[PDB]
């Protein structure tokens, strides 16, 4: 009988983190620590629904005026406006000049996808899939995939993490910018670089911006941690705002997964900043055609929560407090880990633990050192030495610090 | 003076649909009727949040045990299981034989998109964009767009609507099936054909299935109105179930937008039926890669409401009553319009109004007659002659019938 039409479909290779996590789960050892987690966790190792979010969800549930009719293709107007305003600031020259557009998308991933699809059709000519796209070395796992799927043929890397110095390879980054073909697209992490936690300082950003301006390089910002990163919304959007100030046209993929803890409601926004107002209408008209054939129109729940929060001063104030709580817990785990490592007179420098920003940290541990932590200490992390600071608690900090100290001194 | 990178982006052409609603919205005329609407409306012309949905939303809102952590890439397990079972029936052999898979998607549109991307990569060879894709004449406009975007180069039409007979052109359809190259993909409406409202009878479906089986044509079902169509969930899924019983391997894109009235929560499911269990695992593995790069993972709200309703016998029962209420109102409008048009002794045969199923009806009016209805009577409908029966109410029912009589009589 005719074989299945699916007879030759291969089994896709599984992603590492999934296994690690499964592994972790199945470990009987009471001392087990999961540093491979990809989301915020409390001091009790639990997920955290923000108090303001719970509050807003109750208000929504009790709002009888709400219906479930389709939203416009581009999304809930109030959400698009509030989201763009959060990234750029109320006083943004671009907002005031009406040269900003926002497209509600399925998380930061959907925003990146829509933006990449637009660029593959209308940027640097028509249907030009040859424009080089540059991603940091290393970068969030899905960057390559989104761009590849949008049809970009030439995906490159720019030097970023310096393994020996455990910091930013600024000279390498600047050389890659200098050698990039004009109009190349650069995917930039706004703040809280994922996975390293290493960000350029404002002064370094100015250097980066200089080369981009001169060579007509396009800034495609990925902003998934605004406010979550430092507790300060304005500080966290500094680099985006600087580029705007400097007159760049850019895209900014915003995720509300982390800063609102709305991971599973898939709330994102693609902010577009153009040189002229008229361009916005034309660009959004094209974004609509791309959305229509992808998800048709976006979901309402997540966007309604975000729009409600950001537009009510009392709720806004409360949310800023909730964000600060998360940021503060991370700062705390970083300072505590570093202190302990140093108290143990651990070989090497560990100031990177506190210089880095956000949930993720490139520890500088090597693969052999990682193997030892998992196998022997029941401490789960990626082979890259990447850890999630939220996997640390007041209760396991000693264990982890001591185990790292062993790995470093005993393993080569 | 560096020009904008968006300087040459064209303004996308607007969607007629959108124009009309907008036109309608502005109509000063007190008698104006919008038969252009694309969602359910009550006899008062209001959106309707199903009672069971309001009930479950309150239950969700008060369930302190729910968090907002990312769902698995393929979606909420319980939702996928329930959604597939709804289409196939509890006793489906495919379910018993475990050769069914479901992918939670962003409405029926998202399910079609994921399905099309999978076929463009792994069906009838690898990366074969030349397999013909067949859509009905006419069809839901987004059909072409989704398949084109997925990469298919050869999109064909199969005869379906007979303008003269105001019914299904079965012989045309069958010839188109007979002439299609082996392995061609056929996009089939499960029930409540959009936009005609004209469905094959079970006997006609058997003739269609016969040819498909012989020529190895792939059935890609689009199921957006299950239950909503006839008021009975079982009747409406018959065609799908028949093909399963005949041993077809197939895709079924399910939308919960209409039958749950959850338009804005974007709840869909892609059901996959394979010859053997092993294939499902491999196919789903490939599906994950596709989702990952599109929306990453799906939203929870909509899916949770559906899963809760379908898994609770009491809520399920209440839901079936809500669905019948919607279906009954439509049947009532169909019967009434037909009756009035005939009492009016309107020229032409009107049994099609009653023979048609679902929200949408191809009235058979020419664009000339439509022009009039819009210009002269303030009755808004597409130039295709398509109307939404939900735009009719006990209150405008006469006006409309009256106006149709004139149109058909005054213009021709």
């Amino acid at each position: 009988a005719p074989p299945s039409v699916f007879a030759e479909v291969p089994q896709a290779q599984p992603v590492l983190v999934f296994k690690l996590i499964a592994d972790f789960r199945e470990d009987p050892d009471p001392r087990k620590v999961n540093l491979g987690v990809g989301a915020y966790r409390t001091d009790d190792c639990q997920p955290w629904v923000l108090p303001v979010v719970r509050k807003v969800e109750q208000r929504i549930a009790n709002n009888s005026s709400l219906n479930h009719e389709y939203l416009p293709i581009l999304g809930l107007a109030e959400f698009r406006t509030c989201a763009s305003r959060l990234a750029l600031g109320d006083d943004s020259p671009a907002l005031q000049e009406k040269r900003v557009g926002g497209v509600q998308s399925l998380g930061g991933t959907g925003a990146l996808r829509i933006g990449a699809e637009f660029l593959a059709r209308w940027y640097n000519g028509t249907n030009n899939k040859d424009t080089p796209v540059y991603v940091s070395s290393p970068t969030w796992e899905n960057h390559n995939g989104v761009f590849t799927t949008a049809g970009f043929k030439d995906i490159r890397s720019y030097r970023y993490w310096d393994t020996e110095k455990r910091g930013l390879d600024l000279q390498g980054f600047l050389s890659d910018l200098e050698n990039a073909p004009e109009f190349s697209i650069f995917v930039l992490h706004a703040c809280a670089h994922n996975p390293t936690g290493t960000d350029p300082t404002p002064e370094q950003w100015k250097q980066i911006a200089s080369v981009m301006k001169r060579r007509f390089l396009f800034p495609f910002f990925d902003s998934a941690y605004q406010g979550f990163a430092s507790g300060n919304l304005e500080k966290d959007a500094w680099a985006i705002r600087y580029f705007v100030s400097e007159g760049f046209e850019l895209f900014c993929a915003q995720s509300f997964s982390k800063n609102f803890g709305l991971y599973n409601e898939r709330v994102g926004n693609l902010t577009v900043v153009a040189k002229e107002p008229d361009s916005i209408l034309r660009v959004l008209s094209q974004m609509q055609k791309i959305v229509r054939v992808t998800w048709s129109n976006p979901p309402a729940q997540g966007a309604r929560i975000v729009a409600r929060t950001l537009s009510d001063p009392e709720l806004f104030h409360e949310w800023t407090g909730n964000v600060k709580t998360m940021a503060d817990r991370i700062l705390s785990m970083r300072s505590e880990l570093r202190a302990r490592l140093e108290a143990l007179k651990t070989p090497g420098t560990w100031n990177h633990i506190t210089d880095q920003i956000g949930m993720f940290s490139f520890t500088g541990l090597n693969p052999k050192q990682v193997e030892y932590l998992i196998n022997q200490k029941h401490i789960y992390l990626l082979p890259s030495g990447r850890i999630n600071m939220c996997g640390l608690t007041t209760k396991n900090l000693d264990y982890v610090a001591t185990s790292i100290h062993e790995a470093v001194t005993k393993i080569q």
